[PDB]
Protein backbone atom coordinates (compact mmCIF):
# COMPACT_ATOMS: atom_id res chain seq x y z
CA UNK A 1 0.00 0.00 0.00
CA UNK A 2 1.17 3.33 -0.39
CA UNK A 3 3.16 5.34 2.11
CA UNK A 4 1.94 9.02 3.27
CA UNK A 5 1.66 11.17 0.20
CA UNK A 6 3.56 14.31 -0.03
CA UNK A 7 2.34 17.61 -1.35
CA UNK A 8 5.46 19.63 -2.06
CA UNK A 9 5.18 23.87 -3.25
CA UNK A 10 8.23 24.74 -4.40
CA UNK A 11 7.61 28.40 -5.13
CA UNK A 12 10.89 29.01 -6.85
CA UNK A 13 12.41 32.28 -6.82
CA UNK A 14 9.15 34.13 -6.51
CA UNK A 15 6.88 35.96 -4.29
CA UNK A 16 6.63 39.42 -2.86
CA UNK A 17 5.76 39.63 1.39
CA UNK A 18 1.93 40.55 0.18
CA UNK A 19 1.13 38.13 -2.19
CA UNK A 20 2.74 35.29 -0.34
CA UNK A 21 0.85 36.41 2.68
CA UNK A 22 -2.25 36.25 0.86
CA UNK A 23 -1.49 32.85 -0.70
CA UNK A 24 -0.29 31.31 2.97
CA UNK A 25 -3.46 32.64 4.37
CA UNK A 26 -5.56 30.39 1.83
CA UNK A 27 -3.22 27.65 2.95
CA UNK A 28 -4.26 27.72 6.40
CA UNK A 29 -7.72 27.96 5.37
CA UNK A 30 -7.55 24.65 3.96
CA UNK A 31 -9.28 21.87 5.12
CA UNK A 32 -7.58 18.28 4.94
CA UNK A 33 -9.68 15.27 6.25
CA UNK A 34 -6.38 12.42 5.25
CA UNK A 35 -2.39 11.83 6.04
CA UNK A 36 -0.62 13.77 3.84
CA UNK A 37 2.35 16.02 4.54
CA UNK A 38 2.23 19.52 2.76
CA UNK A 39 5.52 21.20 2.23
CA UNK A 40 6.10 24.83 1.50
CA UNK A 41 9.91 25.80 -0.34
CA UNK A 42 9.95 29.39 -0.15
CA UNK A 43 12.96 31.67 -0.78
CA UNK A 44 15.59 32.36 1.49
CA UNK A 45 14.51 35.96 2.25
CA UNK A 46 10.69 34.36 2.68
CA UNK A 47 11.36 32.03 5.21
CA UNK A 48 11.19 33.73 8.26
CA UNK A 49 7.63 35.37 7.27
CA UNK A 50 6.64 31.89 5.94
CA UNK A 51 7.52 30.46 9.33
CA UNK A 52 6.03 32.81 11.20
CA UNK A 53 2.45 32.71 8.92
CA UNK A 54 2.07 29.43 7.64
CA UNK A 55 -0.21 27.62 10.70
CA UNK A 56 -1.84 25.08 8.82
CA UNK A 57 -0.35 22.03 10.74
CA UNK A 58 0.08 19.46 7.85
CA UNK A 59 2.65 22.06 6.48
CA UNK A 60 6.15 22.29 7.40
CA UNK A 61 8.63 24.96 5.96
CA UNK A 62 11.52 24.27 3.69
CA UNK A 63 14.43 25.60 1.90
CA UNK A 64 15.00 25.43 -1.37
CA UNK A 65 19.13 24.71 -1.77
CA UNK A 66 21.91 24.93 0.61
CA UNK A 67 25.24 24.26 1.02
CA UNK A 68 27.00 21.37 3.41
CA UNK A 69 28.80 23.62 5.63
CA UNK A 70 29.18 27.56 7.01
CA UNK A 71 31.94 29.59 6.12
CA UNK A 72 33.58 31.81 3.39
CA UNK A 73 30.48 31.62 0.98
CA UNK A 74 29.46 34.79 -0.29
CA UNK A 75 26.23 34.33 -1.17
CA UNK A 76 25.06 31.28 -0.05
CA UNK A 77 22.97 29.60 2.95
CA UNK A 78 24.48 26.39 4.93
CA UNK A 79 22.55 23.28 6.25
CA UNK A 80 23.69 24.55 9.96
CA UNK A 81 21.91 27.88 8.82
CA UNK A 82 18.53 26.74 8.11
CA UNK A 83 18.85 23.92 10.84
CA UNK A 84 19.27 27.01 13.59
CA UNK A 85 16.69 28.88 11.73
CA UNK A 86 13.91 25.63 12.24
CA UNK A 87 13.95 24.54 8.93
CA UNK A 88 14.18 21.02 8.60
CA UNK A 89 12.95 20.19 5.18
CA UNK A 90 14.71 20.79 1.64
CA UNK A 91 15.00 20.27 -1.92
CA UNK A 92 18.29 19.40 -3.30
CA UNK A 93 19.42 18.75 -6.90
CA UNK A 94 16.50 20.34 -8.78
CA UNK A 95 16.68 20.55 -12.67
CA UNK A 96 17.12 24.24 -12.32
CA UNK A 97 20.31 24.07 -10.28
CA UNK A 98 21.50 20.92 -12.04
CA UNK A 99 21.23 23.21 -15.57
CA UNK A 100 22.21 26.67 -14.48
CA UNK A 101 24.18 26.40 -11.24
CA UNK A 102 26.63 23.48 -11.82
CA UNK A 103 24.87 20.76 -9.63
CA UNK A 104 26.53 17.36 -11.13
CA UNK A 105 25.29 13.96 -9.99
CA UNK A 106 27.94 13.93 -7.22
CA UNK A 107 27.61 17.64 -6.14
CA UNK A 108 23.54 16.85 -5.99
CA UNK A 109 24.89 13.04 -3.80
CA UNK A 110 27.30 15.06 -1.54
CA UNK A 111 24.34 17.65 -0.50
CA UNK A 112 21.97 15.10 0.10
CA UNK A 113 24.32 12.93 1.99
CA UNK A 114 24.88 16.18 4.39
CA UNK A 115 21.59 17.06 4.86
CA UNK A 116 20.86 13.74 5.86
CA UNK A 117 23.23 13.92 8.03
CA UNK A 118 22.42 17.39 9.88
CA UNK A 119 18.87 15.52 10.27
CA UNK A 120 17.05 17.17 7.21
CA UNK A 121 13.91 15.31 5.38
CA UNK A 122 15.28 15.74 1.97
CA UNK A 123 13.49 16.09 -1.10
CA UNK A 124 16.28 14.35 -4.20
CA UNK A 125 15.38 15.90 -7.36
CA UNK A 126 16.20 13.84 -10.41
CA UNK A 127 15.37 13.76 -14.42
CA UNK A 128 15.45 13.50 -17.63
CA UNK A 129 15.47 16.30 -20.74
CA UNK A 130 13.56 16.39 -23.78
CA UNK A 131 16.96 15.15 -25.60
CA UNK A 132 17.67 12.40 -23.17
CA UNK A 133 13.66 11.52 -23.38
CA UNK A 134 13.55 11.71 -27.54
CA UNK A 135 16.58 9.63 -27.80
CA UNK A 136 15.49 6.85 -25.61
CA UNK A 137 17.94 7.68 -22.66
CA UNK A 138 15.67 8.25 -19.98
CA UNK A 139 16.32 5.13 -18.34
CA UNK A 140 20.03 5.87 -17.89
CA UNK A 141 19.94 8.92 -17.12
CA UNK A 142 17.72 8.14 -13.98
CA UNK A 143 19.03 5.76 -12.56
CA UNK A 144 22.74 7.22 -12.60
CA UNK A 145 21.33 10.22 -11.08
CA UNK A 146 20.10 8.19 -8.00
CA UNK A 147 22.91 5.90 -8.16
CA UNK A 148 25.54 8.82 -7.93
CA UNK A 149 22.47 9.80 -4.67
CA UNK A 150 22.86 6.21 -3.22
CA UNK A 151 26.54 5.68 -3.44
CA UNK A 152 26.74 8.33 -0.62
CA UNK A 153 24.39 6.93 1.50
CA UNK A 154 23.47 4.01 4.00
CA UNK A 155 20.37 2.04 4.20
CA UNK A 156 18.78 3.50 6.82
CA UNK A 157 19.12 6.84 5.45
CA UNK A 158 16.36 6.44 3.08
CA UNK A 159 13.60 7.05 6.24
CA UNK A 160 15.26 10.89 5.23
CA UNK A 161 15.18 10.97 1.70
CA UNK A 162 12.23 11.48 -0.88
CA UNK A 163 13.00 11.44 -4.50
CA UNK A 164 11.14 14.06 -6.82
CA UNK A 165 11.20 12.62 -10.47
CA UNK A 166 11.17 15.59 -12.73
CA UNK A 167 9.56 15.59 -16.08
CA UNK A 168 12.08 18.40 -16.96
CA UNK A 169 10.71 18.75 -20.73
CA UNK A 170 6.97 19.85 -18.84
CA UNK A 171 9.06 22.07 -16.88
CA UNK A 172 7.56 25.71 -18.66
CA UNK A 173 6.65 23.93 -21.78
CA UNK A 174 2.84 23.72 -22.21
CA UNK A 175 3.73 19.72 -21.37
CA UNK A 176 3.20 17.35 -18.93
CA UNK A 177 3.93 13.46 -18.39
CA UNK A 178 1.00 11.53 -19.06
CA UNK A 179 0.04 8.99 -16.10
CA UNK A 180 2.04 6.11 -18.01
CA UNK A 181 4.96 8.30 -18.56
CA UNK A 182 4.47 9.13 -15.29
CA UNK A 183 4.03 6.12 -13.50
CA UNK A 184 6.90 3.85 -15.54
CA UNK A 185 9.38 6.67 -14.17
CA UNK A 186 8.53 6.19 -10.85
CA UNK A 187 8.43 2.22 -11.32
CA UNK A 188 11.71 2.28 -12.78
CA UNK A 189 12.92 4.18 -9.88
CA UNK A 190 11.56 2.01 -7.22
CA UNK A 191 12.86 -1.26 -9.01
CA UNK A 192 16.03 0.20 -8.92
CA UNK A 193 15.65 1.12 -5.06
CA UNK A 194 14.39 -2.34 -4.46
CA UNK A 195 17.01 -4.01 -6.21
CA UNK A 196 19.76 -1.87 -5.05
CA UNK A 197 18.88 -0.44 -1.44
CA UNK A 198 16.23 -2.98 -0.49
CA UNK A 199 12.22 -4.29 -0.94
CA UNK A 200 11.32 -2.40 1.95
CA UNK A 201 12.80 0.81 1.84
CA UNK A 202 11.68 0.39 -2.08
CA UNK A 203 7.88 -0.09 -0.10
CA UNK A 204 8.10 3.04 1.94
CA UNK A 205 10.19 5.40 -0.51
CA UNK A 206 7.90 8.62 -1.30
CA UNK A 207 8.19 9.15 -5.39
CA UNK A 208 6.99 12.40 -6.56
CA UNK A 209 6.24 13.91 -10.05
CA UNK A 210 6.58 16.91 -11.26
CA UNK A 211 6.29 19.12 -14.23
CA UNK A 212 3.33 21.45 -14.90
CA UNK A 213 1.13 19.28 -12.42
CA UNK A 214 -2.09 21.54 -11.94
CA UNK A 215 -5.71 21.36 -10.29
CA UNK A 216 -7.32 19.60 -13.14
CA UNK A 217 -4.69 17.08 -14.32
CA UNK A 218 -2.94 16.21 -9.84
CA UNK A 219 -5.82 13.10 -9.59
CA UNK A 220 -4.89 11.62 -12.74
CA UNK A 221 -1.34 11.40 -12.20
CA UNK A 222 -1.59 10.43 -8.30
CA UNK A 223 -3.78 7.47 -8.83
CA UNK A 224 -1.08 5.51 -10.61
CA UNK A 225 0.64 2.62 -8.55
CA UNK A 226 3.80 3.97 -7.70
CA UNK A 227 2.92 7.76 -7.81
CA UNK A 228 3.24 9.33 -3.99
CA UNK A 229 2.62 12.79 -4.56
CA UNK A 230 4.09 16.03 -6.54
CA UNK A 231 6.99 18.45 -6.68
CA UNK A 232 4.75 21.42 -7.63
CA UNK A 233 6.14 25.16 -9.39
CA UNK A 234 3.81 26.94 -10.72
CA UNK A 235 1.08 25.90 -9.63
CA UNK A 236 1.69 26.24 -5.54
CA UNK A 237 1.74 30.14 -6.39
CA UNK A 238 -2.09 29.41 -6.56
CA UNK A 239 -5.12 28.86 -5.25
CA UNK A 240 -5.41 25.41 -6.67
CA UNK A 241 -2.33 24.31 -5.21
CA UNK A 242 -5.18 23.22 -2.28
CA UNK A 243 -6.79 21.17 -5.04
CA UNK A 244 -3.35 19.17 -5.71
CA UNK A 245 -3.43 18.44 -1.93
CA UNK A 246 -7.08 17.32 -2.59
CA UNK A 247 -5.80 14.76 -5.13
CA UNK A 248 -3.32 12.88 -2.64
CA UNK A 249 -6.73 11.29 -1.13
CA UNK B 1 38.81 65.56 0.24
CA UNK B 2 38.54 61.73 0.23
CA UNK B 3 34.72 60.60 -0.59
CA UNK B 4 32.24 59.50 2.14
CA UNK B 5 33.83 55.75 3.72
CA UNK B 6 32.22 52.68 3.90
CA UNK B 7 32.71 49.81 6.53
CA UNK B 8 31.41 46.90 4.97
CA UNK B 9 30.85 43.57 6.79
CA UNK B 10 30.49 40.54 4.83
CA UNK B 11 29.51 38.09 7.27
CA UNK B 12 29.55 34.99 4.58
CA UNK B 13 27.57 31.84 5.08
CA UNK B 14 27.87 32.26 8.96
CA UNK B 15 26.20 32.79 11.92
CA UNK B 16 22.78 32.18 14.36
CA UNK B 17 20.14 34.15 14.84
CA UNK B 18 21.71 34.28 18.46
CA UNK B 19 25.51 35.34 17.44
CA UNK B 20 24.13 37.75 14.62
CA UNK B 21 21.61 39.34 16.92
CA UNK B 22 24.53 39.81 19.38
CA UNK B 23 26.50 41.89 16.84
CA UNK B 24 23.62 43.82 15.73
CA UNK B 25 23.19 44.71 19.46
CA UNK B 26 27.09 46.22 19.35
CA UNK B 27 26.82 48.19 16.19
CA UNK B 28 23.38 49.65 17.73
CA UNK B 29 25.11 50.98 20.54
CA UNK B 30 28.30 52.01 19.06
CA UNK B 31 29.05 56.04 19.00
CA UNK B 32 30.60 57.14 15.74
CA UNK B 33 31.27 60.94 15.47
CA UNK B 34 32.48 60.78 11.33
CA UNK B 35 30.80 59.95 7.72
CA UNK B 36 30.92 56.69 7.15
CA UNK B 37 28.40 54.44 5.65
CA UNK B 38 28.76 51.40 7.73
CA UNK B 39 26.74 48.35 5.91
CA UNK B 40 25.87 44.45 6.69
CA UNK B 41 25.70 42.14 3.97
CA UNK B 42 24.21 39.19 5.81
CA UNK B 43 22.77 35.80 4.94
CA UNK B 44 19.74 35.83 3.30
CA UNK B 45 17.69 34.04 5.78
CA UNK B 46 18.80 36.67 8.53
CA UNK B 47 17.63 39.70 6.46
CA UNK B 48 14.67 39.63 8.61
CA UNK B 49 16.45 39.97 11.49
CA UNK B 50 18.64 42.28 10.90
CA UNK B 51 15.94 44.53 8.64
CA UNK B 52 13.71 44.14 12.26
CA UNK B 53 16.65 44.95 14.99
CA UNK B 54 19.68 47.13 13.33
CA UNK B 55 18.68 50.70 14.38
CA UNK B 56 22.27 52.73 14.11
CA UNK B 57 21.60 55.52 11.98
CA UNK B 58 25.03 54.96 10.34
CA UNK B 59 24.40 51.56 9.13
CA UNK B 60 22.36 50.14 6.44
CA UNK B 61 21.57 46.38 5.33
CA UNK B 62 22.96 44.42 2.25
CA UNK B 63 22.22 41.58 0.18
CA UNK B 64 25.59 38.87 -0.50
CA UNK B 65 24.22 38.13 -4.01
CA UNK B 66 21.15 37.76 -6.24
CA UNK B 67 19.91 37.15 -9.85
CA UNK B 68 18.41 39.73 -11.84
CA UNK B 69 15.02 38.34 -12.12
CA UNK B 70 12.46 36.50 -10.16
CA UNK B 71 11.25 33.29 -12.17
CA UNK B 72 11.90 29.92 -12.15
CA UNK B 73 15.42 29.64 -10.80
CA UNK B 74 15.29 27.24 -7.67
CA UNK B 75 17.27 28.32 -4.88
CA UNK B 76 18.16 31.82 -5.77
CA UNK B 77 16.85 34.96 -4.50
CA UNK B 78 16.35 38.28 -7.18
CA UNK B 79 16.41 41.87 -6.95
CA UNK B 80 12.92 42.32 -7.18
CA UNK B 81 12.40 40.13 -4.01
CA UNK B 82 15.30 42.03 -2.47
CA UNK B 83 13.50 45.74 -3.07
CA UNK B 84 10.41 43.91 -2.41
CA UNK B 85 12.09 43.47 1.12
CA UNK B 86 13.57 47.03 2.19
CA UNK B 87 17.12 45.97 0.86
CA UNK B 88 18.50 48.28 -1.13
CA UNK B 89 22.40 47.03 -1.19
CA UNK B 90 24.32 44.45 -2.05
CA UNK B 91 28.14 42.88 -2.72
CA UNK B 92 28.21 41.31 -5.86
CA UNK B 93 30.94 39.72 -7.66
CA UNK B 94 33.05 38.69 -4.72
CA UNK B 95 35.79 36.44 -5.27
CA UNK B 96 34.02 33.32 -3.83
CA UNK B 97 31.29 33.72 -6.41
CA UNK B 98 33.89 33.98 -9.03
CA UNK B 99 35.95 31.46 -8.12
CA UNK B 100 33.01 28.91 -6.82
CA UNK B 101 29.67 29.94 -8.47
CA UNK B 102 30.62 30.26 -12.60
CA UNK B 103 30.69 34.24 -12.09
CA UNK B 104 32.62 35.40 -14.98
CA UNK B 105 33.55 39.07 -15.42
CA UNK B 106 30.53 39.22 -17.72
CA UNK B 107 28.23 37.66 -15.39
CA UNK B 108 29.19 40.09 -12.58
CA UNK B 109 29.30 42.81 -14.64
CA UNK B 110 25.13 42.40 -16.21
CA UNK B 111 24.10 41.43 -12.25
CA UNK B 112 26.00 44.90 -11.15
CA UNK B 113 24.19 46.50 -14.01
CA UNK B 114 20.86 45.27 -13.33
CA UNK B 115 20.86 45.98 -9.68
CA UNK B 116 21.97 49.45 -10.82
CA UNK B 117 19.17 49.94 -12.91
CA UNK B 118 16.92 48.58 -9.92
CA UNK B 119 17.92 51.01 -7.81
CA UNK B 120 20.16 49.72 -5.61
CA UNK B 121 23.84 50.87 -4.11
CA UNK B 122 26.53 48.22 -5.19
CA UNK B 123 29.67 47.05 -4.36
CA UNK B 124 31.00 45.27 -6.94
CA UNK B 125 33.73 42.99 -5.91
CA UNK B 126 37.30 42.67 -8.37
CA UNK B 127 40.69 40.95 -7.55
CA UNK B 128 43.38 39.12 -8.37
CA UNK B 129 44.11 35.26 -7.12
CA UNK B 130 47.53 34.29 -5.67
CA UNK B 131 48.45 32.64 -8.93
CA UNK B 132 47.77 35.99 -10.82
CA UNK B 133 50.03 38.00 -9.12
CA UNK B 134 52.64 35.48 -8.89
CA UNK B 135 52.83 35.38 -12.44
CA UNK B 136 52.74 39.36 -12.57
CA UNK B 137 49.42 39.63 -14.37
CA UNK B 138 47.78 41.75 -11.13
CA UNK B 139 47.17 44.64 -13.47
CA UNK B 140 45.69 42.99 -16.82
CA UNK B 141 43.39 41.03 -14.27
CA UNK B 142 42.13 43.53 -12.44
CA UNK B 143 41.91 46.56 -14.95
CA UNK B 144 39.69 43.16 -17.58
CA UNK B 145 37.58 43.03 -14.67
CA UNK B 146 36.65 46.56 -13.84
CA UNK B 147 36.48 47.13 -17.59
CA UNK B 148 33.76 44.22 -18.30
CA UNK B 149 31.64 46.04 -15.23
CA UNK B 150 31.83 49.40 -16.85
CA UNK B 151 30.73 48.32 -20.20
CA UNK B 152 27.59 47.78 -18.81
CA UNK B 153 26.81 50.85 -17.16
CA UNK B 154 26.61 54.78 -17.95
CA UNK B 155 28.26 57.54 -16.52
CA UNK B 156 25.62 58.54 -13.87
CA UNK B 157 25.49 55.43 -12.63
CA UNK B 158 28.66 55.22 -10.77
CA UNK B 159 27.09 57.28 -8.23
CA UNK B 160 25.69 54.04 -7.53
CA UNK B 161 28.74 52.18 -7.22
CA UNK B 162 31.33 51.27 -5.22
CA UNK B 163 34.18 48.77 -5.97
CA UNK B 164 35.86 46.56 -3.76
CA UNK B 165 39.53 45.37 -4.37
CA UNK B 166 40.05 41.97 -2.65
CA UNK B 167 43.77 41.42 -2.45
CA UNK B 168 42.22 37.29 -2.82
CA UNK B 169 45.42 36.31 -1.85
CA UNK B 170 44.85 37.49 1.35
CA UNK B 171 41.04 36.61 1.64
CA UNK B 172 41.15 34.51 5.22
CA UNK B 173 44.68 33.83 5.19
CA UNK B 174 45.68 36.46 8.35
CA UNK B 175 48.37 37.85 5.76
CA UNK B 176 47.14 41.20 4.86
CA UNK B 177 48.53 43.36 1.77
CA UNK B 178 50.87 45.86 2.96
CA UNK B 179 50.07 49.44 2.37
CA UNK B 180 52.04 49.72 -0.34
CA UNK B 181 50.20 46.63 -2.09
CA UNK B 182 46.55 47.96 -1.32
CA UNK B 183 47.37 51.30 -2.28
CA UNK B 184 49.21 50.86 -5.61
CA UNK B 185 46.22 48.46 -6.77
CA UNK B 186 44.02 50.93 -5.81
CA UNK B 187 45.90 53.76 -7.52
CA UNK B 188 45.64 51.14 -10.91
CA UNK B 189 41.75 50.86 -10.54
CA UNK B 190 41.00 54.89 -10.13
CA UNK B 191 43.38 56.15 -12.87
CA UNK B 192 41.64 53.01 -14.92
CA UNK B 193 37.97 55.01 -13.99
CA UNK B 194 39.70 58.24 -14.70
CA UNK B 195 40.75 57.48 -17.97
CA UNK B 196 37.88 55.58 -19.20
CA UNK B 197 34.88 57.56 -17.11
CA UNK B 198 35.84 60.90 -15.87
CA UNK B 199 38.33 62.40 -13.59
CA UNK B 200 34.94 63.59 -11.49
CA UNK B 201 33.61 60.03 -11.71
CA UNK B 202 37.11 58.66 -10.26
CA UNK B 203 37.67 61.39 -7.65
CA UNK B 204 34.25 60.62 -6.09
CA UNK B 205 34.38 56.59 -6.05
CA UNK B 206 35.13 54.57 -3.10
CA UNK B 207 37.67 51.57 -3.26
CA UNK B 208 37.43 49.70 -0.58
CA UNK B 209 40.10 47.23 0.32
CA UNK B 210 39.59 43.44 1.44
CA UNK B 211 41.72 40.73 2.76
CA UNK B 212 42.54 39.96 6.19
CA UNK B 213 41.59 43.58 7.24
CA UNK B 214 41.09 43.44 11.05
CA UNK B 215 41.06 45.93 13.99
CA UNK B 216 44.75 46.29 14.19
CA UNK B 217 45.72 47.19 10.52
CA UNK B 218 42.55 49.02 9.62
CA UNK B 219 43.95 52.72 10.32
CA UNK B 220 47.46 52.22 8.76
CA UNK B 221 45.68 51.07 5.09
CA UNK B 222 42.97 53.72 5.43
CA UNK B 223 46.11 56.30 5.57
CA UNK B 224 46.71 55.51 2.14
CA UNK B 225 45.35 58.20 -0.87
CA UNK B 226 43.23 55.92 -2.66
CA UNK B 227 41.99 53.52 -0.09
CA UNK B 228 38.42 54.68 0.91
CA UNK B 229 37.14 52.22 3.17
CA UNK B 230 36.95 47.64 3.60
CA UNK B 231 35.44 44.77 3.05
CA UNK B 232 35.52 42.76 6.07
CA UNK B 233 35.14 38.92 5.92
CA UNK B 234 35.81 37.32 9.18
CA UNK B 235 36.81 40.83 11.70
CA UNK B 236 33.07 41.58 10.72
CA UNK B 237 31.73 38.07 12.79
CA UNK B 238 33.62 39.66 15.91
CA UNK B 239 33.44 43.27 18.52
CA UNK B 240 36.51 44.50 16.54
CA UNK B 241 34.66 45.50 13.43
CA UNK B 242 33.84 48.39 15.75
CA UNK B 243 37.36 49.83 15.66
CA UNK B 244 37.88 48.93 12.08
CA UNK B 245 34.67 51.84 11.74
CA UNK B 246 36.69 54.14 13.77
CA UNK B 247 39.80 53.41 12.09
CA UNK B 248 37.95 54.74 8.68
CA UNK B 249 39.61 58.21 9.36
Amino acid sequence: SKPQPIAAANWKCNGSQQSLSELIDLFNSTSINHDVQCVVASTFVHLAMTKERLSHPKFVIAAQNAIAKSGAFTGEVSLPILKDFGVNWIVLGHSERRAYYGETNEIVADKVAAAVASGFMVIACIGETLQERESGRTAVVVLTQIAAIAKKLKKADWAKVVIAYEAVWAIGTGKVATPQQAQEAHALIRSWVSSKIGADVAGELRILYGGSVNGKNARTLYQQRDVNGFLVGGASLKPEFVDIIKATQ
